[PDB]
């Protein structure tokens, strides 16, 4: 469980993401796909993209990263009281998309990397620790839901 102060460090960097969620989503996907190329294979609509240039030029990938980061932002704004938001996300990710916990760890690492590069004003050591705690909570709670749903993760 995160303290209020830790949540405020999470929300204060998220406020900067929200100046341009689409651009942050593009940087996070490009980071994820370059660092862990196997993750791109889970996206039927995007697995043909061959280069960072193609990923940046994809209007559909840009829209997807706005949907993904906005869903994450809604979770983080609940400050751990995210049961309702996790239910549909867990169900789709366990049963339709089949996204292992290790891949949620990879996207968490990409989110952290991008915030570290873009936002040193709001993403010093303490703020990064708070964001990691929040992402670790998310992944713990998703993994519990996965198990209830029948998926190993
Ligand atoms: C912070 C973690 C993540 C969040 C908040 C998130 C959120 C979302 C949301 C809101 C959608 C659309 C609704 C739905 O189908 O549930 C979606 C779709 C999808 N997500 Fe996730 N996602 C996350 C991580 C991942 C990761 C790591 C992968 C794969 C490695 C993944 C694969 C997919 C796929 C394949 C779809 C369908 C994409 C399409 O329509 O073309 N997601 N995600």
């Amino acid at each position: 469980v995160l303290s209020e102060g830790e949540w405020q460090l999470v929300l204060h960097v998220w406020a900067k993401v929200e100046a341009d969620v689409a651009g942050h989503g593009q940087d996070i996907y490009i980071r994820l796909f370059k660092s862990h190329p196997e993750t791109l294979e889970k996206f039927d609509r995007f697995k043909h993209l061959k280069t960072e240039a193609e990923m940046k030029a994809s209007e559909d990938l840009k829209k997807q990263g706005v949907r993904v980061l906005t869903a994450l932002g809604a979770i983080l704004k609940k400050k751990g009281h995210h049961e309702a938001e996790l239910k549909p996300l867990a169900q789709s990710h366990a049963t339709k998309h089949k996204i292992p916990i290790k891949y949620l760890e990879f996207i968490s690492e990409a989110i952290i990397h991008v915030l570290h590069s873009r936002h040193p004003g709001n993403f010093g050591a303490d703020a990064q620790g708070a964001m990691n705690k929040a992402l670790e909570l998310f992944r713990k709670d998703i993994a519990a839901k996965y198990k209830e749903l029948g998926y190993q993760g």
